[PDB]
């Protein structure tokens, strides 16, 4: 009796996991946190590289970096502390006593992650049309729905599908409206700058795009192959983390450098 | 099973259990709030050579009170994961006595740390008129005190006995109001002589100081707002006053040094 | 159930047990002493800059201490609570000899840190008169480290051996004695040739050195203020006696330091 | 018992167990490479000034990866410590299987930090001639990134699967040998135009780096170095390999990052 | 209970156990040993632009071997804490195998960091002038590196082959005095030149390093310096084992860099 768990827990107390899944799994959230702490390292020690009206951008960059380090740790450890090794299989089962694994831990921490992702690049480029305050105000309410949610809905993700997916479309309302801001964000930025940030700009509007889409994949990942498809199984649960950690360091670490270096070509 | 003068959620746990949900919450929103606390330390270190030298002080009290907050948010989040444990047969976490008793005193004693300081900082900012520095900060100091110790007295007895509960909670809301009259008093002095845009920063301050200290004897009488073997006297309480403790700390905390080193910005 | 030289925390705990209170607030008490410590460092370290290079030094070794204090009350801390474990059936902590048994000298060994840089950073902001530098601190470094060492001894034969227990407090005491009258002869002599408000300031900081550090004493001899068989041979001797330490620790150490610092802006 | 896809560290723990030394060994040589990274971390952030802003990067991507290492041994460390315990019928260490079994592929994914960033950061000291900085960068990356990928894959199989092992590991020693080429070219190119003294650190710089970096694929098939029930297939064999796992992390990272620093010193005005 | 080539801690504790006074104390002293050592970093990162800039390195070097030292008697500290267990029968703390056995390796090893660099660092303060720089800091490094791994070889034997215990003691100890030989050297020729006071400094320093680093034998033979079956060969041994092991890390450690930086003080203009 799982009830409103996540599907990681069912796949682990029926089948378990071999070697190979636990031992990849732990894996990729450990180079998840590494990366993590690397990049506050990185951008606490590039803070004067870029003219002070910028410094802002990276200082977010950081503090974005503290928290995910933290989760992806805390994450880390709840993954071994969740299955344990049975000897006569040579499988990992789900163990209770280190509690159910759930992947809610990353929803409610996005509420620091979703907002000052959105935020910094307000201090890098200039906006043309729109308010600051009115863009930043529609980033961090549509962010806090979406990711509010997003959270309710991945709670059902094996108990109630019904309610997971409605969940997982109210979410995709705001979303889009996220999108669509940025969209014009990224547009109203290019106006007024050399080539070279106007290039950097367009790769960070399709480095944004495609890390950010990523994770409704991994909400999905164990769906993707419909109702007791190939991705219900383990090598779904390995997909489901590595698609996280992929795009953990793509919107973060990436998306941070990406912007130093557009702070980097309009400074002086 | 005798648990003596224990906090309302080893009853609950003890009794009826908790589901996935109400756990999972509950351990995500600490660590969500352990999380704000070291970034915003972090962003609080990095901004302190934006203001003036006269307002670095507030800065640096922001950063105590962060480093304060981090530390116990965390201890406290581990405290809960180690109080509750999965039963499988029914598959609800239960007391785990092995892992201590839960205990929400940890928060109330770090408010000696937390309460002062707050308090204090605000005085590095805002120039009095007619009230001496050293009086308001006395008054302060000795109110928050009383407060914290009387709620601290009166929270171990929200089970056993609820006449001493409230009695120390009364106690207690005297000083806290004599703290919102004093603040009140210096906001009014603070608002003389200064420009508008500060004017509109310390009436900000204002409404934030009232909503977010008020949340604290809110989560103090969660379990019984809807009275005797009410509804929030269940796991639904147990996630409500977190979520209370959670919102208080990171508005009352962060949002209030933001501010207040907004306010401090203007002014240089 | 023989426990040999061991203190009387351990007899209590295996005899009557602890309550939820006692327990609760003595965990509570020492985590307030290690955050309050870290703060403290963080506090010292970002204020280094606000006195003349001369006085830095003090700012240097009050940091040192904090780092000392921090890593003791932290394991002190996680000590208590693995040392005293619930018993459901009657509701209270008895002694876990898994867990190791609870000693209190922990902190006497990292005195050999807290004393002689304490004692010493003093020297970095008053100018003597008469006295010898070297002289002086020859004499604040012997005699702390006898006065630690003895009382280190006795605090083993609390329970075992009383005897031994109050010969070695004596043979400290002498040594204690020894330190108050050098300090005497320092702060007298740092009075001369400064403003008045520096004076008072010294005034405070001999006020608060003799409180303080006679407060030590008194929590060795915290299970017999009340004689053999008396009211402080219980669980409330144990919650008076980690209380008393930590107001000892945060006046000697935290406020000692904020103390100096203002004396040395002062003298600046 | 039943291990699967698993290292051949549980075989040995599992079958013969660890003697004192060997498991204090391997503990004590883990514990050392950690502390040597954390060490590196404070020596790399405290010499930034020490040369021209133009290097100062390189310093800063030491620090990045000294951080990675640390956290990487740090962790690996433990896991060494909870996998095997004492049993005292016999005195030795045995296969513990309520502490997880025993894996390397922490360092391998790790090594997508450490493998780029290496490679990158040369590329902030030394001048290009005739070569393309973005595209000497790309191959470094994308060869690494194939190279290390593959060596994962294989490593889960030293054991269940000999032929998958040594196919990946091929494969991987392919990419390895392209990183090898594109390295020295840069090497050579770096040389042209400073000063003696630079190019006897190049020429170090580069001995090291090709002994260091051969280290790896040495712990790769250290159990099988003596062939099947040889030698090395034993405890023996697992102390050997964290040994070299030890003294290439050591000589790739830390010595490396020294000697680049003493290059851009020297380079400095 | 067979516990092979482990150190003599293991079998006094699984033997007659350990009482409260001896198990505290120990616990104490190793995390006193850990405190000293973080305390004494933020000492030397805080007092960095004290001295001149040529001399900082010394600085630089001594935080490195006390990120080294926290680290180890961390480690140290918990281990001695999971290795023996209340025993309430008897009121004593025997050997606990699942926490493993004791084994003070964790220091030799990690001495291959903190050896060279403290006999590296007095070379960017004092000034040589019949030595050659390089020659001593090869001889330092060789000698020592020698010294800990023979050192650490035989303290495995200390109780199964107390013939190869006191073999490989002697070979480290001629290592040990050829240490001493250049360090001798190395403080006569920095004196030459200077003022009387950093004479005098340079004189202290020379008799600290030669009592601090005599003690590590003196904690090597400890269980045998009162003979076979003798006093030491208890759990007062193991307490004055671990004692000696503080005092000398304290002394050649913390003392030794703080007096290396007064002299460097007395140096800069
Ligand atoms: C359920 C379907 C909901 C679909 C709505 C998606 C659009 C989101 C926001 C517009 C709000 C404007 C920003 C508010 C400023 C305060
Ligand atoms: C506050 C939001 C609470 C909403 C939680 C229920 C949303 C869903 O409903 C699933 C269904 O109630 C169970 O099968
Ligand atoms: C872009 C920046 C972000 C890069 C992050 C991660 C690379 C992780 C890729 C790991 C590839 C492992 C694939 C798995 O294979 C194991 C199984 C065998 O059957
Ligand atoms: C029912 C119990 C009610 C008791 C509480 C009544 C309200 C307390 C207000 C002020 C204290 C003023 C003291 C100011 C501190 C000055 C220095 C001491
Ligand atoms: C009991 C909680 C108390 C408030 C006391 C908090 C004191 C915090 C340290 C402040 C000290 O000194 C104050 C200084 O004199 C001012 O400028
Ligand atoms: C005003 C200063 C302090 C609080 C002192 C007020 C004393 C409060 C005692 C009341 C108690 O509650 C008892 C109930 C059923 O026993
Ligand atoms: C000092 C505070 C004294 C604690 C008594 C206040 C309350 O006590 C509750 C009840 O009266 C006892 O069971
Ligand atoms: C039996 C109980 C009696 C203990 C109290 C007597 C104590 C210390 C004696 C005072 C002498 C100072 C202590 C030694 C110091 O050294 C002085 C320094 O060397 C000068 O330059
Ligand atoms: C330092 C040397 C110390 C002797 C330590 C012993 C000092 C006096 C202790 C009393 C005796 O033996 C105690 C027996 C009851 O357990
Ligand atoms: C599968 C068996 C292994 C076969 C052996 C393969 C080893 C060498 C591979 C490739 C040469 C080129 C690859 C790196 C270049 C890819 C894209 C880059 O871009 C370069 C320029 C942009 O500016
Ligand atoms: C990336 C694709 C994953 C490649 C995993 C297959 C590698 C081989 O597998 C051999 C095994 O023995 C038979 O399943
Ligand atoms: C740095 C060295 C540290 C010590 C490393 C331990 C040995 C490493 C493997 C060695 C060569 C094995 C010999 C290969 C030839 C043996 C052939 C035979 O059987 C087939
Ligand atoms: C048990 C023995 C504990 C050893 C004492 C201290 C550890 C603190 C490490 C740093 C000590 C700072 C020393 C100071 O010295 C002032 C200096 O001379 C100004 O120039
Ligand atoms: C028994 C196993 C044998 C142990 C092998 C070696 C210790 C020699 C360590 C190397 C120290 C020698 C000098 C070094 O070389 C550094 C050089 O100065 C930089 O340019
Ligand atoms: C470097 C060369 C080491 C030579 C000998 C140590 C041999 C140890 C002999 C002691 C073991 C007695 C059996
Ligand atoms: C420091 C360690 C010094 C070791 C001293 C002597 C061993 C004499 C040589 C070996 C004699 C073997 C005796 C059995
Ligand atoms: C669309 C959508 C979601 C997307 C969330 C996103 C896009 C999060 C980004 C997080 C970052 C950038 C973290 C660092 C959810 C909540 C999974 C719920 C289902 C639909
Ligand atoms: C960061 C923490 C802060 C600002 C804490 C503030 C605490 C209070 C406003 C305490 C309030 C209390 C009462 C008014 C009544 C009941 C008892 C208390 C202690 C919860
Ligand atoms: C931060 C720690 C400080 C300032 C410690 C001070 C310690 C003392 C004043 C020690 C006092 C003792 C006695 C005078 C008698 C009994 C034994 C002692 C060691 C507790
Ligand atoms: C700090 C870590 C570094 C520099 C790692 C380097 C890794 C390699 C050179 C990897 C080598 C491999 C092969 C050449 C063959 C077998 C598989 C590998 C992955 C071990
Ligand atoms: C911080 C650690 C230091 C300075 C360690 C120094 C180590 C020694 C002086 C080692 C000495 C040894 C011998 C002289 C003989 C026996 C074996 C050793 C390794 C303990
Ligand atoms: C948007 C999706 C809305 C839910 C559709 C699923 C209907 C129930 C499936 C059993
Ligand atoms: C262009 C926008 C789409 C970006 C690509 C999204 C792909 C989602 C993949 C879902 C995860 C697949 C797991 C194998
Ligand atoms: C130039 C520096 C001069 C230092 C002055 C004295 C400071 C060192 C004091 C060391 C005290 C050691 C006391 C330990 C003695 C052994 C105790 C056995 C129990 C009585
Ligand atoms: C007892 C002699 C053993 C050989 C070691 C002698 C060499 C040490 C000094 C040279 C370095
Ligand atoms: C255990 C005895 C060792 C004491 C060494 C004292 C130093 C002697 C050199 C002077
Ligand atoms: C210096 C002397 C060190 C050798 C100590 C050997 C002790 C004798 C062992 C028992 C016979
Ligand atoms: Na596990
Ligand atoms: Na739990
Ligand atoms: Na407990
Ligand atoms: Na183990
Ligand atoms: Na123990």
């Amino acid at each position: 009796e799982l009830g409103n768990a996540n599907f990681e827990n069912f796949i682990g107390a029926t089948e378990g996991f071999s070697e190979i899944a636990y031992q990849f799994t732990s894996h990729i959230l450990t180079l998840g946190y590494a990366v993590m702490l690397a990049g506050l390292l990185y951008f606490i020690l590039t803070i004067k590289n870029v003219d002070k009206k910028f410094q802002m951008s990276n200082i977010l960059s950081a503090v974005v970096m503290v928290s995910a380090f933290l989760l992806l740790y805390a994450q880390a450890q709840n993954w071994t502390s969740s299955f344990t090794f049975n000897e006569e299989v040579g499988r990992y089962f789900l163990d209770p006593s280190g509690d159910l694994f759930n992947n809610g831990y990353r929803y409610l921490n996005w509420l620091i992650d979703v907002p000052m992702l959105l935020f910094q690049i307000l201090f890098v480029v200039s906006l043309t049309t729109s308010k600051f305050s009115s863009v930043r105000n529609q980033f961090w309410f549509s962010g806090a729905m979406m990711i509010i949610t997003g959270y309710i809905g991945q709670f059902y993700e094996v108990s109630n599908l019904t309610a997971f997916l409605v969940w997982g479309a109210i979410s995709s309302a705001f979303f889009f409206h996220i999108l669509w801001v940025m969209k014009k964000v990224i547009n109203e930025g290019k106006e007024g700058i050399s080539p070279a940030g106007q290039k950097i700009l367009s790769n960070i509007w399709i480095l944004f795009l495609i890390s950010w889409t990523l994770y409704p994949g991994a909400y999905l990942m164990p769906y993707l192959t419909g109702v007791d498809g190939f991705l219900y199984s383990e090598d779904g649960v390995m997909a489901r983390q590595l698609v996280y950690t992929i795009a953990d360091v793509s919107s973060k670490v990436i998306y941070g450098v990406l912007l130093g270096n557009l702070a980097i070509t309009l400074s002086k």
